[PDB]
């Protein structure tokens, strides 16, 4: 599998939190939670391909293709405990690749955390995610509106140019996704949703519940698709903490 960062590296720790990123996404936005986790953490971030480190790979261009790259890089890591969080698209990538690694027989996740996503099974209006090949003003205003792209990079067309194929590229491969219907998993889930984002926080909670056998638990978060800034920078809490019923 590909190579995973690790901004810090800790050989001390016993277990592993592996982030997915949202659709047009880098490991970008998670690096600040390096400086916040428990020592007996070590923060490992996937970078999809065609971004940052992996800017000269080619794009995924279907689902699968993206699940099996990370399931490959996540893969090596799992024979230590290991939490799967992921944000957005990248929640749905985070419970299709624990599924994944389920299936394969690979050691499951000590819990699945889901954030900013509504349920897979339940992909929202048409007009409010644009298709990946809409106007290229909508995809700017689509990430503005969501705090995806920054009012410095957006005021520059010539690096707004690069977000956008990028969001063009994850934007495909999410529209090639079809969720199989009794996919579920078995360990503990923990879904964070912001109560000024798309979707009523109650419908996000009540269609993530059935996708998991095990101990399961909602939190309401204020803000919108990513929270508030003092919530985000503070996101790992939410992953660390042990989910009620849970060994
Ligand atoms: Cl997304």
């Amino acid at each position: 599998g590909a190579a995973v960062q690790r901004p810090r590296p800790r050989p001390g720790a016993e277990r592993v939190l592996v982030c997915l990123s949202y659709c047009g996404g880098g490991t970008a936005p998670f690096r600040q939670w390096a400086e916040d986790l428990p020592e007996d953490v070590e923060l490992a971030l996937i970078c999809y391909p065609g971004r940052e480190a992996r800017f000269g790979a080619p794009f995924a261009r279907v689902w699968t293709e993206l699940r099996d790259d990370v399931v490959r890089s996540v893969r090596g890591l799992t024979g230590r405990p290991y939490i799967l969080f992921g944000h957005s698209m990248g929640s749905w990538m985070a419970f299709e690749t624990a599924a994944e690694l389920e299936r394969i027989g690979a050691a499951p996740p000590e819990a699945l955390v889901v954030s900013g996503g509504v349920a897979p099974h339940k992909r929202m209006p048409r007009e409010d995610t644009p298709r990946s090949d809409a106007d290229m003003d909508a995809l700017v205003r689509w990430m503005r509106d969501l705090g995806q792209v920054s009012p410095a990079i957006a005021a520059e067309p010539e690096l707004l140019k690069i977000a956008v194929d990028l969001l063009r590229a994850d934007l495909a491969v999410t529209e090639s996704y079809r969720f199989v219907d009794g996919t579920r998993v078995s360990v503990p889930l923990r879904v964070l949703y912001g109560t000024e984002d798309a979707a009523p926080f109650a419908d996000v909670e009540r269609h993530w519940r059935p996708l998991t056998a095990g101990p399961f638990q909602a939190v309401e978060l204020p803000g919108g698709h990513f929270y508030t800034p003092e919530v985000w920078a503070r996101l790992t809490e939410w992953c660390t903490l042990p989910v009620p019923g849970a060994a």
